[PDB]
Formats: structure tokens, C-alpha cells, sequence
């Protein structure tokens, strides 16, 4: 029995690479064994063991998805550049996963700083809160998909409180005012994501149907801070797969590190079976792509594009989209990146869950990732692609007011039917009729005080 890289080259017979591959193969077998000895449905355990025997003893050739030149380049990038991560807080660990957007196949990964010194696989084993990288999946993507907001929809960021009366905070700030979806995402403000998930619940939206299609296990959906990543912990590999679904215009493919297991007699025993699912519509996923493009361009929450410009100005011109997250004590940082072909997930942190430095996600993980991305391209010059993410033909563009995010028109501004007028903007929608006409409660969220204040500077013009 052996494991090969995608090209057929021998990995080994029966060091993260070996362990991660054998584990998956054994899981393959086990699922099957629950029907070879005919068989059916805490033992278990017998079958887990049975599987590891049947694998080590058989004369099986297991073919991985692992691209060999890419995977070793990624090993060399972490050896060469992991020191970029160090910030005077102890050993900063790292996990990464590179995934094919069309297939769900994993091409390479970083399991940690150095397997010799520390064996924890940070790509496939360790689970951490995804923090604000939860928002495009769980809040905004689904609200767009249910036809409840469009690209230029306005949301509340005015101060507001949880049900216990504690304030919703963003670092030391308590909120500001009305803002577009662009601005909410670029800065990653929390209160507008609070109100979006809260509106999804008021409408009875099946949020869990969406998350379980991308393979997400969340034990409790009834949690106010859920869209900021509370009550959620994920592996890097499972997280890259929610970003694969958005990059790939809304169609999930399941991650996998094995395509083919073959007998000693060359018969095809096991084959990866593709089960594509349209999680979000095409309108939705292509709208969210255009938003996440701006997250990386505006450079508010990450320096990644500047880093990549200076290392490889030609790769910096590829069509990068992405999103960041910080857990609320600086303990874990995330940076998720896609071109149309690939998606690289990244996590940093400490095994013992304690703070990182203040600019560890902003600057440190961003600069490391940008060295990682360039290393990947140096070893496979056309893998990232030159393609562009592009709005779907089904997208509905509406012409809306900047100030409201809805169509211009008449509104009763505290009784006194006003004529609402001013500069307009195109707004992309994933429904049938686009954006409504302006009503008085024009944002997602807000208290009457907020709208008194809102409306009386809109009126003032
Ligand atoms: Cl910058």
C-alpha cells in the first residue's frame, strides 16, 4: 500500500502530508466497511480499526489531489518566511489551505511552523472562531440571496445594545451612523451584522440550511453575536470551503485530499464523487465577489495588496477578493483570499489561546500570506489564473439614492409627506424587481432616535 501526489509520484508507503492523507483514506474505507462484511448501522472503534488494518495490509495505491511542486513551495515559504509572524508574544502558529475552486480539491497546505518541533495540524485539526470572516457567509450573503438587501443598501451602525444591555462594540467604539454595505464590510463594523442576522430571524430564514450545505456544524443558531463568529469554531480546511463556494459563483464542491484508491490488481476501488450544490444563487455570489474585491483594495483591515504589489506586481494585478477576522482579544487572525481559480485560507494564533500583537492580522499575516502566494506562483506560473470575477447576467441593477439605498420618491417625514431627491448610485440585487421605493425605515436596523437624527440631515439637503 502507498500514497502518491497527483502526478503519480510516491509520497510514501504505510510529515503532515502523510498523516493527513492516511487519515482521509482510512475514513474512506471505514465508511465503506460499514458495508463490505455486508455490515450495517461506541463500536464503531472496531470498524475504525478494521479500516486502518484493511488499508495497511491491502496492496492499495492511494492518489492524492496534492500538487507536488506547489505543496513543497508552500513548505519552503513557511520555513523561509514564518518569522514574519513572530511579534514578541511567543510562538505564533499558522495553518493554510489551497483549494481548487472548480473541484474542491486541495493542492497544498501548511500544517504549522515546523512539524519536528510541534505536530499539531493547524490546517485540518484545530478549530477556532472564524470571527468577522463569518459575516459574508452567514449574514450579508444570505440577506442578498433572500432578496432583503442589495450592494448599496444602507445599514444602521448607531450605538445599540445586546438583550442584556451590554453595548455592541467595535474595539473601543460604540457605533457611528448610517452606512452602505460597502462600508460595513471594508471596516468590518459589527452592529450592522447584528441587525442583518436579526432581520434574517424575524423573517424565518433557514440560515442553517445554507451553512449545512457547505458542511458547517454550528450547535446553536439562536445567538445574537453569531454573525461575528460567536458560538462557532472551524478548521482552516472547512473554512476555505465556505470561501470556495462564493469564489465559484455560489456552487459548493466538497473538500477532499484523495481522488482515487486502487487495488493491487489496478481496479479502481474508491473515486471522489462530485456532488455540486448551488448554495447561493449566481446573482448573490457574483455580487458578494464585487464587495469582497473592495475589502482588499481599500486596505482598511489588511495590507495584503500592498505587500503583494512589492513582491510580484504582475500577480498583484490578478482579480483578488478576500476577507479578514480578529477574535475579540486579538487571539486569532484570519485572512481568506480568492482569484477565480483558487482560494487560500489562512489562520494565525497560539496553541494556548492567548493574545497576539495588535497588528498581527492587519500587517503580519497579510505580509506572510503575500510571500506564500508568490512562492505558490513561482512554482506553478499559471495556477492563480488571469480571469476576472464578473457580475452574473441575472443580477438586477437598480438606480437608488445614495442616502437611502432605495429608489427616490415621497416619504412622510414625521407627518408632512416629503419629496426625497439627490445623488444616486447603481445597486445590485439578487431578486426579481430590484430595490424598493424609499420608505421611512430605509436601513437595516436602527431605533426611532437614530432615524430622527438620520432623516434630519437627509432633509437638510
Ligand atoms: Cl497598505
Amino acid at each position: 500500500s502507498e500514497i502518491t501526489y497527483s502526478d503519480g509520484t510516491v509520497i510514501a508507503s504505510i510529515d503532515y502530508l502523510y498523516f493527513t492523507t492516511l487519515a482521509e483514506a482510512q475514513e474512506r474505507m471505514y465508511d465503506y466497511l460499514a458495508q463490505r462484511d455486508n455490515v450495517s448501522a461506541a463500536t464503531q472503534k472496531f470498524y475504525r480499526d478494521l479500516a486502518a488494518k484493511e488499508i495497511e495490509n491491502g496492496g492499495y495505491k492511494i492518489t492524492t489531489t496534492i500538487d507536488q511542486k506547489i505543496h513543497s513551495a508552500m513548505q519552503s515559504a513557511v520555513a523561509d518566511y514564518g518569522y514574519l509572524l513572530d511579534d514578541g508574544t511567543g510562538r505564533v502558529e499558522v495553518g493554510n489551505v489551497l483549494m481548487d475552486n472548480q473541484t474542491g480539491a486541495i493542492l497544498g497546505f501548511v500544517g504549522g511552523r515546523n512539524y519536528q518541533e510541534n505536530q499539531n495540524n493547524h490546517a485540518f485539526d484545530t478549530k477556532r472562531s472564524p470571527a468577522s470572516t463569518t459575516k459574508p457567509l452567514l449574514a450579508y450573503g444570505i440577506a442578498i440571496d433572500q432578496g432583503l438587501m442589495g450592494s448599496e443598501t444602507i445599514l444602521s451602525n448607531y450605538p445599540t445594545n445586546f438583550a442584556n444591555g451590554n453595548p455592541i462594540m467595535y474595539a473601543n467604539s460604540k457605533g457611528t451612523g448610517m452606512m452602505t454595505l460597502g462600508e460595513a464590510l471594508n471596516y468590518s463594523w459589527n452592529i450592522p451584522a447584528y441587525w442583518t442576522y436579526r432581520m434574517l430571524r424575524e423573517n424565518g430564514v433557514d440560515v442553517k440550511g445554507y451553512m449545512e450545505k457547505m458542511g458547517y456544524e454550528i450547535p446553536e443558531y439562536g445567538i445574537e453575536s453569531l454573525p461575528m463568529g460567536g458560538g462557532i469554531e472551524v478548521t482552516v480546511a472547512q473554512h476555505t470551503n465556505g470561501y470556495q463556494t462564493l469564489a465559484n459563483n455560489g456552487v459548493y464542491h466538497q473538500k477532499h485530499v484523495i481522488s482515487k484508491i486502487e487495488a493491487a490488481d489496478g481496479r479502481v476501488v474508491y473515486e471522489y464523487q462530485d456532488k455540486p450544490v448551488q448554495v447561493y444563487s449566481k446573482a448573490t455570489a457574483t455580487i458578494m465577489q464585487g464587495l469582497l474585491r473592495e475589502v482588499l483594495s481599500s486596505r482598511v483591515t489588511t495590507t495584503f495588496k500592498s505587500n503583494l504589489t512589492s513582491l510580484n506586481p504582475t500577480l498583484a494585478n490578478a482579480d483578488w477578493i478576500g476577507k479578514t477576522g480578529t477574535t475579540n482579544q486579538d487571539e486569532n487572525m484570519w485572512l481568506m483570499l480568492s482569484t477565480p481559480r483558487l482560494t487560500l485560507g489562512g489562520w494565525i494564533g497560539h496553541d494556548d489561546n492567548h493574545s497576539l500583537s495588535q497588528q498581527a492580522g492587519y500587517s503580519n499575516n497579510s505580509n506572510y500570506m503575500a510571500h506564500l502566494v508568490n512562492a505558490i506562483q513561482q512554482a506553478s506560473p499559471s495556477i492563480w489564473g488571469n480571469e476576472r470575477f464578473a457580475l452574473d447576467p441575472s443580477v438586477v441593477k437598480s438606480e437608488v439614492l445614495k442616502s437611502t439605498g432605495q429608489k427616490p420618491g415621497k416619504v412622510s417625514v414625521e407627518g408632512k409627506e416629503v419629496e426625497v431627491t439627490g445623488s444616486t448610485v447603481t445597486s445590485y440585487w439578487a431578486n426579481k424587481s430590484g430595490a424598493p421605493a424609499t420608505s421611512y425605515r430605509f436601513a437595516i436596523g436602527g431605533s426611532d432616535a437614530d432615524y430622527q437624527n438620520a432623516w434630519s440631515s437627509i432633509v437638510g439637503s
